[PDB]
């Protein structure tokens, strides 16, 4: 093609909206000001190249998993349409959060404003995450006392929603910012000790543990906390400048903890109601 011709530039040359991380040194895209070539830089190598694939395939993938999981027989539920709109929210959150974020990581060197108005979209998406992969959980985990279910609902909803008003803070996008959007999104994820202590308190040591959540939580809350030390303390490529321009630098390895994380959520939250299921709707 002899339109919308670009080279990958070296960092120092970025204007300063772009300039995000400053251990990726080199394959760069320069501003372009076109939605035409950036979604053809798609299928071009630069920094952004894995960081756009891994959550272009991983939302392909959840939009593939979530349809599957409507169509699934209203047998093998014990109430299937509402059952449904638990998973429904938590699917919907998670391919929100993956389209949002490849599209933002596509579009991304187009200009000033979108770069802007796309990262905004980008931290709320990930909040939104957080919130619909609590709503099956807290369905499954609080199935027979109603009311403390409720309340973690409002609980999550409110800290999710204050948690997409501080991503509109234009000072919150700035790489000096970078551990508070850490730790704000880890908080969010975090603040199911809340209820997981709740109901630890209620059901016991034995029957927390024996159904699965115990080491199934500890698991996620593992990929939680090494996965926002990863994107905050920038490694490897803190440790490598120069080497990890293209591949496996920490937004890329984060990318994959979120695909990896949603997965194992919902594996979890899968097993709950297969278990469910198994019991009954009784008390
Ligand atoms: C959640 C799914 C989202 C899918 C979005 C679409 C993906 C496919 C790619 C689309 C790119 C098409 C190019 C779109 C190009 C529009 C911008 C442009 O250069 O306009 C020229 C003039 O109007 C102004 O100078
Ligand atoms: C859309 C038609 C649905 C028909 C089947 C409905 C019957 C119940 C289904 C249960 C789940 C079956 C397995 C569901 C498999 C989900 C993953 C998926 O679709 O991945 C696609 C990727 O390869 C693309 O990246
Ligand atoms: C292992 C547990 C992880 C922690 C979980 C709880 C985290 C909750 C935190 C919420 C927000 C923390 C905000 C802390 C903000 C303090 C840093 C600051 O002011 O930096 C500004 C400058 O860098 C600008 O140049
Ligand atoms: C798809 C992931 C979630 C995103 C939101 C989608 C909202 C749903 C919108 C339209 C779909 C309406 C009809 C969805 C059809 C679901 C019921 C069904 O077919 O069950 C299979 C049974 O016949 C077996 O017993
Ligand atoms: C954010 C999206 C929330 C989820 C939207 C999709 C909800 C599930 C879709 C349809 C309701 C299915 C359960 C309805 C079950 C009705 C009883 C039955 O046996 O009906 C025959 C079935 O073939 C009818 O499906
Ligand atoms: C299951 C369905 C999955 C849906 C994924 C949706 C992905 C696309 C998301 C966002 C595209 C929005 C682009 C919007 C760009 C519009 C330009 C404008 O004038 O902006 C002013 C306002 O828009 C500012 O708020
Ligand atoms: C342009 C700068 C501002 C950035 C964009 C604005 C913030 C974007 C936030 C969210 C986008 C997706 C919203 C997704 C909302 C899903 C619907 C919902 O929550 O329904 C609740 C009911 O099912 C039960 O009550
Ligand atoms: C982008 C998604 C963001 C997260 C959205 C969170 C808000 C969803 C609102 C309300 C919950 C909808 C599902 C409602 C599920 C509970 C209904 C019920 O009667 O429960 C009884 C059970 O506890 C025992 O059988
Ligand atoms: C459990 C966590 C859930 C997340 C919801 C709460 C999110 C909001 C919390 C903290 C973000 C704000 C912290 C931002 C830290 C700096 C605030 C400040 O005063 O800056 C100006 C100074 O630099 C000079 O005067
Ligand atoms: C994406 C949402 C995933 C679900 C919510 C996760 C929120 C993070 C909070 C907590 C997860 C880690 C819980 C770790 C386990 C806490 C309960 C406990 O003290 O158990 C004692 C037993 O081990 C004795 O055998
Ligand atoms: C269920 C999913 C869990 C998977 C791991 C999540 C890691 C912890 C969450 C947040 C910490 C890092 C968030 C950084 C903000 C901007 C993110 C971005 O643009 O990719
Ligand atoms: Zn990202």
């Amino acid at each position: 093609e002899f339109e919308g011709r670009w080279r990958v530039i070296p960092h120092d040359v970025l204007p300063d909206w772009l300039k995000d991380n400053d251990f990726l040194l080199h394959g760069h895209r320069p501003p372009m000001p076109s939605f035409r070539a950036c979604f053809k830089s798609i299928f071009r190598i630069h920094t952004e190249t894995g960081n756009i694939w891994t959550h272009l395939l991983g939302c392909v993938f959840f939009l593939c998993l979530g349809i599957f999981y409507m169509f699934r027989p209203n047998i093998s539920f014990v109430a299937p349409l509402q059952e449904k709109v638990v998973f429904g929210l938590f699917f919907l959150g998670a391919i929100l959060c993956l389209s949002f974020s490849w599209l933002f990581h596509t579009v991304y060197c187009h200009s000033e404003g979108v770069s802007r108005l796309f990262s905004k979209l980008d931290y709320s998406g990930i909040a939104l995450l957080i919130m619909g992969s609590f709503v099956p959980w807290l369905y499954y985990s609080f199935y027979c006392n109603p009311q403390p279910c409720f309340i973690y609902l409002i609980v999550i909803c409110v800290l999710g929603i204050a948690a997409i008003i501080v991503s509109q803070w234009d000072m919150f996008a700035t790489p000096q910012y970078r551990g508070v959007r850490a730790g704000v999104f880890l908080g969010l994820g975090l603040s199911g000790i809340i209820p997981t202590l709740h109901y630890v308190i209620s059901e016991g040591f034995l029957k927390a543990a024996t159904i699965g959540q115990i080491g199934w939580l500890m698991l996620m809350a593992s990929l939680y906390i090494t996965g926002a030390a990863l994107y905050a303390a920038r490694i490897p490529e803190r440790f490598f400048p120069g080497k990890c321009d293209i591949w496996f630098h920490s937004h890329q390895l984060f990318h994959i903890f979120v695909v990896a994380g949603a997965f194992v959520h919902f594996h979890g939250v899968s097993n709950l109601q297969e278990f469910r299921f198994m019991i009954g709707g009784g008390c």
